[PDB]
């Protein structure tokens, strides 16, 4: 748009509005998907379909050249500050959930685990780590781990914006042996400021270079960073008219 032509930023801004409205429904949808939630996750995919539509609609009006659709504002009961009520406001939980295939010399008496090194407060600190499985190059540690956040520290926030928290796997060096690390993952916690869990499979590094096998992880919280702005969307839901 050019910038002194409101109404088409108006059409820019319904299509945003609506765009932001779809994203919330999927993630929503995925929650409850990831918590063996059939209703809530059949609930949400239904409401994306209405948005998609408003969506395609306002698209297609502007694709012809006819006016913008009327609109107007409805509300939505989403349940944002409630999804993994079993942790605190102020909790974030880490899983580490397992290994799979390490690239290492041995198959079985591979000795490993996972140290986890979560940013805090005028960088740095909580460190903690896994116990030792033994005798496997696909681990299944199943060990959570829980730190307290600040959500109102502006500086928290950073860390949530901006850092991640790093995974290290180690070989437990036998009898006068030290311990080798055998690669390295590092998650960013962004996702978070939107999204109540991150819940995926990451590769081994080294440098720059991947190493061979893959960490399974979870990052959990009881509601996403920016709850606050997401429920103020959900009390003006944007929606077509008829």
């Amino acid at each position: 748009c050019d910038p002194t032509d409101d109404i088409c930023e108006i059409g820019v801004r319904m299509e945003e509005q609506l765009a932001k409205q779809l994203m919330m429904c999927k993630n929503t949808r995925d929650h409850h998907k990831a918590m063996g939630d059939v209703a809530g996750m059949n609930r949400f995919e239904n409401l994306a379909l209405t948005v998609q539509k408003d969506l395609d609609l306002v698209r297609y009006s502007k694709r012809k050249n006819e006016p913008l659709p009327k609109f107007h504002y409805e509300k939505r009961s989403f349940n944002i500050v409630h999804c993994n009520t079993d942790l605190t406001d102020s909790e974030l939980e880490i899983v580490v959930v397992r290994g799979i295939s390490y690239n290492v010399a041995n198959p079985k008496d591979v000795d490993t685990y996972v140290r986890v090194e979560f940013p805090l407060l005028n960088d740095e600190s909580f460190k903690t780590k896994t116990n030792v499985i033994r005798d496997t190059s696909s681990p299944d540690y199943d060990e959570r781990f829980k730190v307290d956040i600040q959500r109102t520290n502006r500086q928290f926030q950073r860390i949530f914006k901006r850092h991640g928290v790093k995974f290290e796997i180690y070989s437990r060096g036998g009898f006068l042996r030290s311990d080798t690390l055998i690669g390295t993952v590092n998650v960013k916690l962004q996702p978070l400021e939107t999204k109540c869990e991150i819940h995926d499979t990451y590769d081994l590094m080294d440098g720059r270079k991947q190493v061979g096998g893959k960490l399974e992880v979870k990052i959990r919280v009881r509601n996403p960073i920016l709850t606050k702005q997401m429920e103020h969307i959900t009390e003006k839901w944007l929606v077509l008219d008829a």
